[PDB]
C-alpha cells in the first residue's frame, strides 16, 4: 500500500487520458485499496470534475499528483494524441479542483472533496 485516503493521485483508465484523483474509501467495501481477483492491488478513487464519478484503479496506472505541469511527464512514459474539446473543458475542471486541492493538508481535502452517496430507493 503505497496511497492513503485523502492523497492526490493521476489515474489512466480505459479510454481517458491521465486524471486528476483523489483516493477515497469505496463506500461499500470500506477500504481505499484492495487485491483484484487477478490478484494485483487496485486503489479506490474519484476523479476531479464538474460531474462526480470513482473506479477501482489498478496500482500501475495511479501516479502521485504533484502538479498540472507534471501532465507532460506522464505523456513521456514526436506523436501527439488529440483531445476532444468536452473532454479537456471537463479535464481543465478537474485540474483547477486539483490544484485548489494541492493547496490544502490531506485533512482538509478529505473534509472538501469525499462525496456523498445515496442510495437509489
Ligand atoms: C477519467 C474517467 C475515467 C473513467 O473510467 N470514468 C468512468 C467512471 C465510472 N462511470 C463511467 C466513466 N470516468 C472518468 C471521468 C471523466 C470525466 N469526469 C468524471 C469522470
Amino acid at each position: 500500500v503505497k496511497f492513503q485516503v485523502g492523497d492526490l493521485v493521476w489515474s489512466k483508465v480505459g479510454t481517458y487520458p491521465w486524471w486528476p484523483c483523489m483516493v477515497s474509501s469505496d463506500p461499500q467495501l470500506e477500504v481505499h485499496t484492495k487485491i483484484n481477483t487477478r490478484g494485483a492491488r487496485e486503489y479506490h478513487v474519484q476523479f476531479f470534475s464538474n460531474q462526480p464519478e470513482r473506479a477501482w484503479v489498478h496500482e500501475k496506472r495511479v501516479r502521485e499528483y504533484k502538479g498540472h505541469k507534471q501532465y507532460e511527464e506522464l505523456l513521456a512514459e514526436k506523436i501527439r494524441k488529440p483531445r476532444p474539446q468536452r473532454e479537456r473543458a471537463q479535464w481543465d475542471i478537474g485540474i483547477a479542483h486539483a490544484e485548489k486541492a494541492l493547496k490544502m493538508t490531506r485533512e482538509e481535502r478529505i473534509e472538501q472533496y469525499t462525496f456523498i452517496y445515496i442510495d437509489k430507493q
